[PDB]
């Protein structure tokens, strides 16, 4: 299942998140939504835009009415995570829940401008490096806050897994934040995600130990940090474009093969991506260590 787990040390493992508490401080009325469009939405879930009248704008996951008993329960174990992380600037955070009274309702921020990576491809054509045009200006900020907030999910045990620029909300002022859609996104109908026995991952933004050993690490979630990277400063490209992900492709990776360079992308950065994709996870930066390196180059420009 592609979403987001919490870890302890055993050496770490996931935790089971239905173990984690749930405080009925995020407990909201019902009544006092009013639901509008929906915003998205998967097999067994979706989000939709709702007003909020006395927490605004605000998007609400639900399960559809064909959800089986366990996917109930991973509703709940997703408040339960979004309650345990807390709040940051650079996530989707939790507002509020509805748990009695009807079916689980999980209230978030509301993000109007979509995920990044569609933001990106609308974009294409009007960026200019300097000076609405899209700039390398905010291509820095988009870095620096999505490792701001990656920084943030590591400092709390927590390993995305999936971390992508599909995957990453826009909101006012440029703000980006890191969500997981869980089961209000269905992965089966995205060619991104690829069939690998009976799961359905990732693959060109996963780690190689993830691929090849199932490993899935804090130092896992930098790879997939460096192609996220290679996506913003490509303008919303898909990464190793044209390549089918097969034989060739798993050994390609294996053998050291990376991508080049973005057209837009500054030297600083690339030289980022490639310490990202080292194929030794110990050499790979930590996300603490990405911000400060985005913090001096933001200075420097």
């Amino acid at each position: 299942e592609v979403q987001w787990k919490v870890v302890e040390e055993s050496n770490y493992s996931y935790i089971d998140p239905t173990q984690l508490p749930y405080d009925h401080k995020w407990e909201f009325p019902r009544n006092r939504l009013s639901f509008g469009k929906t915003l998205g939405a998967g097999a067994f879930g979706k989000v939709v835009e709702a007003t909020a009248q006395g927490l605004m704008t605000v998007a609400v996951k639900m399960l559809k009415p064909s959800a089986h008993s366990t996917e109930r329960e991973a509703l709940m174990s997703e408040l339960k995570v979004l309650s345990y992380l807390g709040n940051h600037e650079n996530i989707v955070n939790l507002l509020g829940a509805c748990t009695h009274g009807g079916p689980t309702l999980v209230i978030t921020e509301y993000c109007c401008y979509g995920d990044l990576l569609n933001f990106l491809r609308r974009k294409r054509d009007e960026f200019v490096p300097y000076k609405d045009f899209l700039t390398l200006e905010h291509l820095l900020s988009f870095s620096y806050q999505v490792a701001k907030g990656m920084a943030f999910l590591a400092s709390k045990n927590c390993i995305h897994r999936d971390l992508a620029a599909r995957n990453i909300l826009l909101t006012h002022g440029n703000i980006t934040k890191i969500c997981d859609f869980g089961l209000a996104r269905d992965i089966k109908n995205d060619s991104n995600y690829v069939d690998k026995g009976n799961a359905r991952l990732p693959v060109k933004w996963m780690a190689p130990e993830s691929i090849f050993n199932s490993v899935y690490t804090f130092e896992s979630d930098v790879w997939s940090y460096g192609i996220f990277l290679w996506e913003l400063f490509s303008l919303g490209s898909s990464p190793y474009p044209g390549m089918p992900v097969d034989s060739k492709f798993y050994k390609m990776i294996k053998e050291g093969f990376r991508m080049s360079s973005p057209e837009y992308a500054p030297a600083e950065m690339y030289d980022i991506m490639k310490t990202c994709w080292d194929a030794d996870p110990d050499k790979r930066p930590t996300f603490k260590q990405i911000v400060q390196d985005i913090e001096k180059q933001i200075s420097e420009s």
